[PDB]
């Protein structure tokens, strides 16, 4: 059958919202009130991959747009990019590995590990208005934990 998807927003554990930073980047900033319309709505697809009770493979497409978060090497480093796809073929259940995140639920928070690059995580900075990026430790000063909000 089709692939199943949910509309959602994400906030980092310091409660920073995610917005577009030009066409192929997201940034994280503190948002409240009218400006909350500026947040990206993810279509989170539940995709093929290794799965356990608390580790669920997803793709983070942007709702209504043929864009996906993806993990690739850039100048020899695992990086997070927004990648365009053929809108006729996406979403699909068997998403390519660069698009897959393991959504991990620990202590009422979510982490998104790259399926492609083990122990690399969707990350934000503590500073306002900095890129969302792929970071190589769920440790340290950078933020690797999120909450999801469901959208109609
Ligand atoms: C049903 C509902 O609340 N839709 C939100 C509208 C909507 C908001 C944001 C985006 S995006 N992916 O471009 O950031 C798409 C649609």
């Amino acid at each position: 059958a089709p692939v199943r998807s949910l509309n959602c927003t994400l906030r980092d554990s310091q409660q920073k919202s995610l917005v577009m930073s030009g066409p192929y980047e997201l940034k994280a900033l503190h948002l409240q009130g009218q400006d909350m319309e500026q947040q990206v709505v993810f279509s989170m697809s539940f995709v093929q991959g290794e799965e356990s009770n608390d580790k669920i493979p997803v793709a983070l497409g942007l709702k209504e747009k043929n864009l996906y978060l993806s993990c690739v090497l850039k100048d020899d480093k695992p990086t997070l990019q927004l990648e365009s796809v053929d809108p006729k073929n996406y979403p699909k259940k068997k998403m390519e590995k660069r698009f897959v995140f393991n959504k991990i639920e620990i202590n009422n928070k979510l982490e998104f590990e790259s399926a492609q690059f083990p122990n690399w995580y969707i990350s934000t900075s503590q500073a306002e208005n900095m890129p969302v990026f792929l970071g190589g430790t769920k440790g340290g000063q950078d933020i690797t934990d999120f909450t999801m909000q469901f959208v109609s």
